[PDB]
């Protein structure tokens, strides 16, 4: 029924647009529906990945190589910079993205393990429009990608005793 | 016309309900709209705080004392856990709250300065339903507020140079 493998996990969520604005932002919510369909979902497929699920926590996808997770996120984040550049800053749609690696368990279209929790957390602390990757991901990908990353220091993650060293890339702006 | 002063700054946003789900926003907007006016806005007003503004980044409020701000956050977070313990964990509403203190600028219904941005960052990285405060708030409140906090590490805040140490209180 269920297996263990080494996997590249990618978590993503949408930044911004607080529900406390007490307003239905149908225009903005329709744009993101569009990007998911035209930008994200495609880049992920092109890159060999599979979406595992989208939940209240956001979306979770997995890849066979660390490289493919990362080029996929870079592909997404760089296009989003272009796609939203003629929209004013405080109104732009931006995603956050985290990527990690680990032995995790798969079982019935869902994934399990610390390493997944860590991808999710990376997404949450990532800055909007950027990509945060764990140190493991960084040691493997640093030389495969021209884009630069910056050490962010240690990050404690709920129910993981050992904190993780987190590297971040932000777009040229 | 402007004004410079040392303030406690509370940032709060709503966790969860990722829009990558594409669910009907309508229902969740309403529930939060209720909590805002029955639970939140009054707690703040009872504690002597003032709502400064709300935006895409959430709500900012200011208090005259560190303890008032933290008392208010605690009161909100504790209630929200009770008001929501009947509903299923996945369909619950929860806030993240951050609190920082610093020399801000008050001008024309708005609040400006780094201590503000720091408070917004703490809100962002806080656990759903929890409270994150900066070390400064922690050292000023430790001995007047019994609720336990956990040292969460140093935290690089965007465009500020020294990491701030962050303390986190979770509800049980």
């Amino acid at each position: 029924n269920a297996e263990r493998r080494l996997c590249a996990i990618l978590a993503a969520d949408m930044a911004g647009y607080s529900r406390l604005m007490e307003r239905n932002e149908t225009d903005v919510l329709n744009r993101q529906k569009l990007y998911r369909r035209e930008l994200i979902d495609p880049a992920i497929a092109q890159a060999g990945g599979q979406i595992v699920k989208t939940t209240g926590d956001g979306m979770l996808a997995r890849f066979d190589t660390a490289q493919a997770a990362l080029r996929c996120a870079l592909e997404i984040q760089q296009a989003m910079q272009q796609r939203e550049e003629d929209t004013p800053r405080k109104e732009r749609i931006q995603y956050r993205i985290g990527i990690n690696i680990g032995d995790i368990v798969l079982e019935d279209g869902d994934i399990f393990g610390d390493a997944v929790n860590v991808a999710a957390r990376l997404e949450a602390i990532s800055e909007p429009g950027a990509i945060c990757v764990s140190d493991i991901v960084h040691q493997i990908t640093q030389d495969r990608v021209s884009e630069p990353f910056t050490d962010l220091g240690l990050q404690k993650v709920k129910n993981i005793t050992r904190p993780i060293r987190v590297w971040q890339w932000v777009p040229d702006a």
